[PDB]
């Protein structure tokens, strides 16, 4: 049958040349786990706008510029609601990071990046970010733990 709706949101990484900034999710799903900063597209909201706001709301910084770097669906067994995440990267922040209510920040080298406490797909399309390579992925979870399936692919275009 049809694919399932889903929800837009942005997911935005803070990659330096030698670091990458990650929060803790505090509370909630995904709780414990290091990520990126994001959350809900708004209503009239462009996508990359929606990404600056999540970012200075969850970190506290402005950015002057975001690059598209790739799109990932997840879908969670037992919900029929699709994430439809657009990802983007920036190296150009101003401010300071500061803990949240949803978010602490700390900054990993990138020979460091903490992926035994990341969401599990990041396993798989982190690689490609730090390689500037741009992508497309899908990502079905049992839980929190379990992928049951997943696609990959580079793109030339997000
Ligand atoms: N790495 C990862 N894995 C699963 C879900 C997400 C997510 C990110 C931003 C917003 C909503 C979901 N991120
Ligand atoms: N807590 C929870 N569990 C499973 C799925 C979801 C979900 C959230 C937003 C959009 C699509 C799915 N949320």
């Amino acid at each position: 049958g049809a694919m399932g709706a889903s929800r837009l949101y942005t997911l935005v990484l803070v990659l330096q040349p030698q670091r990458v900034l990650l929060g803790m999710k505090k509370r909630g799903f995904g709780a414990g786990r290091w990520g990126g900063f994001g959350g809900k597209v708004q209503e009239g909201e462009t996508i990359e706008d929606g990404a600056r706001r999540e970012l200075q709301e969850e970190s506290g910084l402005t950015v002057d510029a975001l690059h598209k770097v790739g799109q990932i669906v997840f879908e969670f067994v037992g919900e029929p609601e699709l994430m439809d995440v657009h990802v983007f990267c920036t190296d150009s922040i101003q401010g300071t990071p500061v803990e949240s209510d949803e978010m602490r920040p700390c900054w990993f080298q990138l020979d460091q990046i903490p992926f035994k406490d990341m969401w599990p797909d990041d396993s798989y399309w982190f690689p490609l970010l730090l390689q500037k390579k741009k992508f497309h992925g899908y990502f079905k979870f049992q839980g929190q733990d379990t992928i049951l399936d997943y696609t990959l692919r580079e793109v030339d275009t997000v």
